[PDB]
């Protein structure tokens, strides 16, 4: 039982949020059904806080945290796996993250970027010079979902911190434990209380509030098309940074060595399995040439075998579950109708609940839901494409999505076609497209994206106003 | 009598805009009474086609325009001050604007601001780079107003025309000439005519294209909060840069001399009535210090009776008219709606029609219309703050608006102090609010615009999205 935090206060409603554990659908926690009055409370104390916190000050907060993440790792993943059902394995990873991204952002306190521009430069230039500084906004809205309920959080929470922004968050009622802890955690590492609040409730009462409260100057939001669409409409007259889905894409090339094409299933098994297979880049498409398919098909299929599916609070699981059954289900659904339609599954030791194995299947067509459609699950799913660069590309870029890819390859003429053609944006190179560092430019296009970037760097940028000053010169 | 230009095609309708000089009230020209399916044609245009010119070409087309607006810049001022109806002084300056902008855009297209990351950073660090690189989008809609009928769509078209965009603009239809005269020129000049259309129309019929067409990925407009607010509701899942307004002051500070009161009466008069004070920048407030100002005013007023207003199309003119009679009529209204309420109107020779002379009124009550909300004329309204920066700065920031300022001071403590504290986008000190070079960063905050920059350098960033790409290192 874990009551809101806001601004440093616990904050309780009578109602409740229960939230299970999709292992076994117990009750592991509950937070309060909050309403748009708390949400509404949030942002007023927001609004009039001011921080003042010198870099130096951001700085020690933030590597603080990281040190507090790292020291309570275990416990942190506890509730990470608790509530969102993702292995031990997975859910240390993610403490992982969060630990970079604070100690990137804290990091990144030291940097000004400020510019300088000389205006004798035209006919109607003058003896001035002009300079640039950032102040932050009067309060910023996060909402967050379930299937990084420390990192999004992280992610959207350290770069207000480093601007001097003061930011509410309303992570997914699946999964607000974890936001709730990090609050408690960066209020120990002497964050001033006003610059964090963590709301909790269902979208229908208090959803609404972080969307349009008038204090509110960014939404910065992380989840589904239909959600980020609907957010998108009623945010009128704010900065929005959306980042919807993902349907990315492995791309295998037809002139990979036999060596080279088992590297590949390296990085298609991982990919498509890490964290459950529920990433915004997860690989849901494993787009392999016809003529190497045969040999790629059985690596791939090989790998998948060797990982162990179970108990997620076990430390030698390496796939946990899915968000919950109902998730699980449709997704076995995706693959039976694709089989139907042709394709071949290879492995598929059968569903148990929440608990998907990493089914492998092949031959599966382009058009078929299961790969034109969003998948966010372990599926390893090979669609056999032709050997030509022309229509792999054309079938690469034909769904609604357009956020990150992997190419494995050798040849440097074939590298630049793809990252030149491929409608995303993110290109890795032999790397899966969940491949990222947590300060590189992050974000897509099409319906993954409304086209801002991400990741600490931009983050920050994102989270200011850009204010110029002139003086005589 | 002048067409649409749909891609390089004339396109008309049998419906007319008649296009009124607001000097006599005249008919000076028509443009088609355009509607939804001329904008819809025209995105698809730019949607279809997919520019391939090198920076050199584009370098080429953006210097050859700049060369051919000041070889014709008689004739264009002449189209401006017809339609708009300020002086051929004014009208000549906005062409020199445009030559800068065309001039500016075309030598940043050598730059190329992509960024290298190193990859090896931490525990989870590859030894990788990430490379960044910008693509244009799918098509531009672009809206723009009255004031700078010349300028304004300038800043829109050159950074697309630099980043290999393709943009279709409707200009208001109280200035389209001008702007279809420019996408003669670009076309001269070289410029595959896919990449330009302009249409003209109605806002009723053809406006709701140009926000909500599908092929739009980014809607740029300037012009009023309530038009820019209808923008921001209706152009959904867009990227939108929108200024609109501003309300800004010159502030005058009681440590200058009365040599630097007499400099600063200049800066005054100039920025109140350049452009007939048709400047979203304009100076509208002028908060002078009570200590000052019975030295100040006097030096206003002497300067204000200097200005020549009258016949827009006599060279010796300083102050033509502003858009139409109406906003002349409303502008009056508010001063003396300002002196019943304790101004002191100090100089007023008498409205005649459209034309507004430079009226100059002290002792403004700051919560008079004439001040409180913008008024978008000529007027050079001194309001009286205490000697108490504290004070002075709470009352510049107390409207609704947040663009540019201007700060006349000797004393470094006291700018650095306005510099902070001034809640806009610009402050600059002893000059006007509505100095800028062409290519400095540019935009407000509160309701003077979304919170996105403009100028050349910020534009053509926005108008495109970064990919990165990451390869084995
Ligand atoms: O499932 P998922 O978390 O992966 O993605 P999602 O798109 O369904 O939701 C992600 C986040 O948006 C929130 N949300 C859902 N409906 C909302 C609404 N009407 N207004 C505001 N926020 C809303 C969720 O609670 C969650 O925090
Ligand atoms: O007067 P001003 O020029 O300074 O600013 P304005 O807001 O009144 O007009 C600026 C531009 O917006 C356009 N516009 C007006 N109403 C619109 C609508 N309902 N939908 C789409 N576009 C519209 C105008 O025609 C003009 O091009
Ligand atoms: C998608 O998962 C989310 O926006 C961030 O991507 P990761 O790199 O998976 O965090
Ligand atoms: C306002 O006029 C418009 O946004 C641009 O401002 P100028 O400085 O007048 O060009």
């Amino acid at each position: 039982h874990e009551p809101m935090r806001i601004a440093g206060r616990l904050v309780d409603t009578d109602d409740r949020v229960e939230v299970r554990y999709p292992w076994n659908d117990t009750v592991v926690g509950t937070v309060p059904a909050g309403r748009a009055e708390h949400a509404r409370e949030a942002f007023a104390i927001a609004a009039a806080y001011q921080p003042k916190l010198t870099r130096y000050e951001r700085q020690k907060i933030l590597l603080a945290t990281a040190e507090a993440l790292a020291a309570r790792k275990e416990e942190i993943s506890d509730v990470i796996t608790l509530e969102l059902g993702i292995s031990k394995a997975d859910s240390l990873y993610e403490v992982g993250r969060a630990f970079d991204v604070f100690t990137l952002a804290g990091q990144m306190c030291i940097r000004d970027d400020g510019e300088i521009f000389s205006c004798d430069l035209t006919p109607h230039g003058k003896a001035r010079k002009i300079f640039t500084m950032r102040e932050p906004l009067t309060a910023i809205s996060a909402i967050t979902p379930f299937n990084h309920p420390l990192n999004m959080v992280a992610h959207k929470v350290a770069p207000a911190i480093a601007t001097n922004n003061c930011v509410v968050v309303k992570p997914t009622e699946l999964t607000p434990m974890t936001a709730l802890l990090l609050a408690d955690i960066l209020y120990e590492a002497g964050l001033p209380p006003e610059m964090l609040s963590v709301v909790t409730g269902w979208p229908a009462d208090i959803g609404m509030e972080m969307i349009t409260n008038p204090h509110v100057d960014l939404v910065t939001f992380t989840g589904s098309v239909p959600v980020g669409k609907l957010i998108a409409a009623n945010a009128h007259y704010k900065r929005q940074v959306l980042e919807l889905g993902g349907n990315d894409p492995l791309i295998i090339l037809n002139d990979l060595s036999d060596d080279d094409l088992a590297r590949a299933a390296d990085l298609a098994v991982a990919g498509a399995t890490k964290n459950s297979g529920q990433r915004c880049t997860a690989v849901k498409r494993i787009l392999c040439q016809e003529s190497v398919a045969d040999r790629f098909v059985p690596l791939v299929l090989e790998r998948a075998k060797r990982l162990r599916f179970g108990d997620p609070m076990d430390r030698s699981t390496d796939l946990g579950t899915v968000i919950h059954e109902k998730a699980a289900a449709l997704f076995e659904e995706r693959v039976m109708r694709a089989a139907e339609e042709g394709a071949d599954i290879l492995y598929h030791p059968g569903r148990s609940g929440a608990l998907l194995p990493p089914i492998v299947v092949d031959r599966v067509p382009h058009q078929s839901d299961l790969v034109l459609e969003e998948t966010f699950g372990p599926i390893i799913p090979i669609v056999r494409v032709p050997d030509d660069d022309d229509a792999t590309i054309t079938l690469s870029n034909s769904t609604a999505f357009g956020l990150s890819s992997g190419v494995c390859t050798n040849d440097y003429r074939r590298m630049q076609k793809y990252i030149a053609g491929l409608k995303v944006g993110t290109v890795n190179i032999w790397e899966v497209p969940g491949y990222r560092i947590e300060m590189s430019p992050f974000g897509g296009i099409k319906d993954s994206g409304n086209g801002y970037k991400e990741g600490v760097i931009e983050a920050m940028k994102s989270f200011t106003n850009v204010k110029t000053f002139s003086l005589p010169w």
